[PDB]
């Protein structure tokens, strides 16, 4: 819905929603999984505020207490997948898929973010609404053949998240599947105790 990422956590013990930040702090969600969920938010348009559905840049999120100080640095990297970057030579704005091809960023750093973009409707073209399908991205040279193939093969995505309920290792796609929608906000919440 609305091409949003996983937004927050569903506290199964109290039947209440809570933020990723609160869940990590209360030991309801493992810290690494929490950080990756926040990266996915940065990479798709901003950190989600559960109370309003608004989304915020990393800096604005920290100032509003939506994230911890210790997350800010790594979240800025993920945020580039949304904003794109400026080419140091040509000064043009590049998507991160183009940055990889131009040698400015390593493929390994960028793939997870393109994966989350794909799973929420398609690749992001910086400064534009409307997601780009993988095949269109490939034909335009926005991504390489290898990145396209990796993005297409959803069943093979890395299982680097831990389901707080089952303790199973899940991919981002599987994690999305475990989510409920919040009755108030409509946003995706991952259950945790």
């Amino acid at each position: 819905d609305d091409s949003f990422p996983i937004a927050g956590i569903y506290d199964t013990t109290t039947d209440n929603k809570c933020s990723i930040k609160t869940a990590v702090a209360k030991n309801m969600l493992d810290p690494i999984t929490g950080q990756k969920l926040l990266e996915a938010q940065a990479a798709t348009g901003g950190i989600v505020d559960l109370l309003s559905r608004e989304r915020y840049s990393v800096h604005k999120a920290m100032e509003r207490g939506l994230i911890e100080n210790t997350s800010t640095q790594r979240l800025l990297n993920a945020q580039k997948a949304f904003t794109g970057i400026e080419d140091p030579v040509t000064k043009k704005r590049l998507s991160v898929g183009e940055a990889v091809q131009k040698g400015w960023m390593p493929r390994e750093s960028v793939l997870p973010h393109l994966q989350v973009q794909h799973l929420t409707g398609g690749l992001i073209d910086p400064k534009r609404t409307g997601r780009i399908p993988i095949q269109q991205a490939l034909l335009s040279g926005m991504i390489s053949e290898e990145l396209a193939q990796l993005l297409q093969d959803e069943s093979s995505y890395e299982k680097d998240l831990t389901d707080p309920i089952s303790k199973e290792r899940l991919s981002y796609k599987e994690a999305m599947g475990r989510c409920r929608k919040d009755p108030l906000s409509g946003l995706l919440l991952l259950p945790a105790a």
